[PDB]
């Protein structure tokens, strides 16, 4: 029966893993920008590079034992990263980046979960979990380069 | 500004595209029956493959002036196509068989469609669009030979 | 119940296609010609090309609903395409020049058929089927190439 | 002059060879069962391996002195194989199983061949027919599994 | 005798392939801009994809009786497309783009052709030219991307 | 001299992993069932990747100081996992399921491994260790699912 | 039910090939010498070759009617070979070479058994059983070549 | 300012390519031969080859410092070699033959221009220009072996 | 602000990789043994192996907030490993056989590090740090397998 | 001390190998025929395939206890084959047409040799022996096919 | 003894390279523009290709019997190429460009030499070497191209 | 008429590099030393690598006008190389170590050769025959050390 601690949470990244899922074939589709030719294959190669581990974080739950989820409904309303509008551009010189302030979240989500993964006794969930934020941190790096350092 | 007519239907199968993409997802996630192993190889085969054909369909918007959604609310609204529930098993006897009875409709869809494109002059569109009924048709064919023949 | 139409046809084709078929893989046993070496490569690739034509032609019947054929007493009874003699040598200076006068015919069956197709709705089939032609038609061209053009 | 002996037996495989080469993609074609994916997968698998077969056979022909054939009057003649009718199922309890009673009796041709081959002198004959008992012997093993062993 | 109708016309677009080719192979050469490294790969991309439009489109030709031309008088006489200054840089905000304002053409000339096509009987002309436009048709939406939508 | 703690129990592991690598090419050459086809090449899938588990988990031991075995003497002593009779059928419902009720185990003995690894300061050992129980976890995780879920 | 002749001899070696094969990866994982690296790819090289022979041998009883063995007190009982102690070193001067002194009585086993198949009239099993004998001569040349000539 | 020499000369060469390369893709498109098959590949295989290195020779303009041209009106002009009318056969007795007595002449200019190299102290240049002869001196050999030896 | 604590320790590692970089690059270029051949595609292996270790440890820094540095004033000063003279041969049968004692010092500072990470909650750091000792455990073991066991 | 017998013999043919070896890469180097570029390609993939046939037909000899010879002395004297003068053309009407009466003679050479072999209880010889005559027939074959039958 | 002339100046480039190396992987790591992307990748493409040519470089030396260095203190005193600070931005509109004006010079300094070797008789060393300007001349071309041509 | 100069001396090089072939597949074939598996690996490595030299070499011939040879009476006259006996082992301390003292000739044959190329103004020759100086310098250099440098 056990294990329910870090596993309701995988629901937590499965679920605003596939909302920057379209959010990114999103900027794929729309983009406009003099960058264009890179900025569309590099948002390609994300969220086709997020595809693969929002199917294996998918089978992290039937690991265990749970029975994953594909709803939509709890999607739009799990996820702790919501949709983009039509936008106006490919870049944001403000705060918001998107492409820039999405990953940025997520790698706190899993930090949080991390832990109680660094406790549970689930080395298997964490040496696949802590093996997204290496992936995902790169592409935090990546971004905010498009723009400036900081943090 | 014309090109409305089979424009603002893309989105109609752009739309119910999706659902049938995460619902595969999800036949390929939760999946437990005795083929299991090649069934679980297959499905993944149908939805990379129907993974192919919603980025060009949405691509086929941006080639004429429009441009493309990626919005879920905009999804599980306008698709003529519903989510399947936990399930029971991986086949089904009855009537409504996911697998089966779901690229169905969408051959009735577009079926409709190329005939709007089988007059406005779009031979583009149709070249692409009926180019993925063939695609389509193959994958009806094998899964009702997983059952039995009929139509 | 519908679509006979194209359907029935699809067989005639089918027929005269393997009958096409081991003639090839005839010109190609027996060849012995000053070319030979490639008149050996190349018939090779022509079979092995209308090999692939051969099975999806008989799968858009299962594609419908239609159960396709592979007896021979409905081949060498069905084909508007006869067999070869043990010939005389690889080339043929009068009319019939088979490696030349055999898909020749093909393209008037189908020719003729994706009307029909190009009547009844059936886009997927007229696809593929004239999908084929230009297929063909190359091979056509290559070969009154190796003697003259004309036509 | 000499060797008609063995030469003439080719023929005899020859010709069975392209029978069991049709029912195959006859196997390939109407198939509709569980397993079905898979064995629609190494029904075709073994239609292309007996295809090599076949025009090697036939080349062996035309090594010594020989001329092939290729014409079907000769075939549903000469081959000591049988046609399918259009079946009732892919699976057949009963003793004779095609997909598994068919390789079962050339195995005997060729073996009574080798012999003769293993006089004549002519190991390189032998050395790739007794090639193909090794090829086919491993077709009958792996099939007779998806029902039970005996002999 | 027959099918001269849209023969000619191939003569039309297979000139401006060509003019539009070397143009490229300018954009190619000189370009001297920001972007630079892409905008060098992707005009490389583009005529060398126009490059096998333009062999194919001259095999149409010889598929029917026609045989091919290969002249340059014929080639700066018969295009709809001229050839470019040694330009200013790399992008243009006014009206013609070249990198822009050239498929957009093509896409007329095809477009009106087709129709023709449309009515001759001639599928297998069709089938490919048709099949171009859907080529260029992406090659017109990724440019006016680089720069803003419209149309 | 040191490290003799979780090195002894490699030895643990590396017994039991070749115990369940020949039940493996067992379950591989024996096997009589309708799936057949998969489970013989996934079968072959397993043991061919425990079978870079072991020799990994064999290199571990070299890495420190210690010098690996390869005795069998001490492999039907060593082991924590039993030999399997010459079968009855590939699946079995009741309780122990090999095929299933395998991997199972040495998840425990590596999970009580680790924590020592996760003592001594062998972050090497365990990255590599616990990199298997990824690897394993799947493996368990697909298996069930032949039959049923559950834990 | 006759063929137990060279059957139950296959056994005798399909024993003893799983003894040089523990044995290999016990070369592979001790070995401490100057050539090392190569008599580290080498060796591995050969269990790795070895172990293909291992399961087409055992595939080869399946042919028949046999049902292979994977048992390991069928192996230390069974095989013409012994394991080797933790050995001294990579090379042995004296008589006894394991990694020299090994596939040479499997040729004789074998050399053997070919004989009782040279008679049989089993030429399937000749075939490739006389086909390791190939393999595994030349992995004798070369390894008397490390040290010295002679036979 | 300096390096118009060879420079100047580059248009020479850069010119008379791109005119053989023309003639190629007509002694390709027409072509109706015996050898044909063979003869339409290697031309192919030639202008496929001087197309590589007509866009080099284009760049090593732009290496120093020049700008690259690309009209029509300076290859028809500055180029010392001529179009092919529609001739009459791929091959020629004569004379000029062309396929043969093209690449003849471009041999002399660069032979003459390299010397210029060959002293300006362009070593760089050279080491292309030089690297080219080599090139296109094969492409003499092999075909003056089409028709006889001689020079 | 933060994370300083590890972030100025890359450079330690950092610094020292460089140098061990060009040693080997030193070693594979006077090297002159027996061996030779092997130790000079080994010891290539090696700093190219490093060489991707230099690069994304680099990386780790940029991926927090950190500027990576390049110059060689501080290598050859902050680094833990120094120089090689001019050697005298490959092998060195005393203490320090660089070779083989230049990693075992590196395992010691990321040792160190790790657990500094190992607390101040950067799993991300020791996913690809501890990712690396396993990296450099086992080229310590095969070196010192060149000569003797013993650690 | 024994197996003289078929081994003295190896130099028979390892003798008349290299002979047809440089004839081979002398039919390849002055050639001047029409089917030329063919026929190019084609005598190198013989001397090219016989290169193969010539190192392991020495290893044969390695195999036992022989050790091979490579010298020139031995070749022009050994071999039952002889040097072909510097020609006239590709082709040669009469008898002795080389390019197809050469392989022709080695395979009586090696028939010879074979039984032999089919006695002293050389399995592992003829094997690979009888390997060749395969091998080399099929280049029989394909040449007397370039002229005519008969044989 | 002889050959001391151009060998003391290959060090001369030899220690410039890994300093163009390092800043490169400087260039490579802190970069932060627009671009981003591809100069993030093009940079890579270079310190990765001007990695090949210090190697090769290198054992030019040893070609002759110069025993190449490795050592830092004889590359940060040797070259006539400095150290980058840690810069400002990627582009620099001032005279110095570094990821322009660097591969400038070295081009001046095997200009130099290649004379030196275009009379000691070295024409080994001028091969390569004058196949490193060639090399190095298009990335300057390329550069200087990302901002203005010139020169 | 002219171009003898240098073309007889082609033969020069041709013929000792068939001498230094047979002499490699004689290192290659007999070996007997502890390195073994890789010296037997790079002898093959070696004449393979001027099997390359031998066919080119030959073909410069043909370039100009002239017909190469392929007998052997002018091999073993013609070469400034003569045969090895069939040695004592692998290496040889004394002067003339042929894997070493072999490759060391040729380089000064085509030294001399190259000056009357450096004239006759054959720089398609030199730039070829220079090409293989580089060519079998390092494969002098890399021999060298495998027992001392020198020179
Ligand atoms: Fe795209
Ligand atoms: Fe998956
Ligand atoms: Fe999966
Ligand atoms: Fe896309
Ligand atoms: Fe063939
Ligand atoms: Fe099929
Ligand atoms: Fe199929
Ligand atoms: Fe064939
Ligand atoms: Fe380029
Ligand atoms: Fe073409
Ligand atoms: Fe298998
Ligand atoms: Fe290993
Ligand atoms: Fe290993
Ligand atoms: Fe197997
Ligand atoms: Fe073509
Ligand atoms: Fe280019
Ligand atoms: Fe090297
Ligand atoms: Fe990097
Ligand atoms: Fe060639
Ligand atoms: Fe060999
Ligand atoms: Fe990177
Ligand atoms: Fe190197
Ligand atoms: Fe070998
Ligand atoms: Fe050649």
């Amino acid at each position: 029966d056990d294990l329910d601690a870090i596993q309701l949470k995988l629901q937590e990244l499965l679920a605003s893993l596939h909302i920057f899922y379209s959010n990114l074939r999103g900027i794929h589709w729309n983009i406009k920008d003099t960058n264009f030719f890179v900025i569309h294959k590099k948002t390609q190669k994300l969220y086709e590079y997020i595809e693969k581990i929002i199917d294996i974080v998918a089978e992290r739950s039937r690991m265990l034992g749970y029975d994953s989820e594909f709803r939509y409904s709890e999607f739009m309303k799990k996820s702790f990263i919501k949709e983009l509008d039509i936008e106006s551009t490919s870049n944001f010189l403000p705060s918001m980046e998107s492409i820039v302030c999405s990953l940025t979240e997520i790698l706190k989500n899993i930090f949080g979960m991390r832990k109680l993964i660094d406790t549970a006794g689930d080395y298997g969930t964490a040496n696949i979990m802590d093996d997204i934020m290496s992936d995902l941190e790169k592409h935090l790096w990546m971004h905010k380069a498009l723009l400036e350092n900081c943090d």
